[PDB]
């Protein structure tokens, strides 16, 4: 399941430098960034292999990747936030 909702102005400023590489089709800073998200555990809806795909939200600090992570889902505006290594989800809305 999905958490809730989160404005995008609410998360880690980091997101927001996310959601700009990916509008840009990068160049992302690691390697893993753009890897399809397989959703093993469901816990977004399921869909087709390639549906999702994960790309790193930088934590400052943090020697590599750390644990926060921005999903795309393939549906137009679809995003989520995970600041836990993909145990929760929240929908992002670029609105607010």
């Amino acid at each position: 399941d999905v958490s809730g909702t989160v404005c995008l102005s609410a998360l880690p400023p980091e997101a927001t430098d996310t959601l700009n590489l990916i509008a840009s089709d990068g160049p992302f800073p690691y390697s893993q960034d753009g890897v399809v998200f397989q959703n093993r555990e469901s816990v977004l809806p399921t869909q087709s292999y390639g549906y999702y795909h994960e790309y790193t939200v930088i934590t400052p600090g943090a020697r590599t990747r750390g644990t926060r992570r921005i999903i795309t889902g393939e549906a137009t505006q679809e995003d989520y936030y995970t600041g836990d290594h993909y145990a929760t989800f929240s929908l992002i809305d670029q609105a607010c």
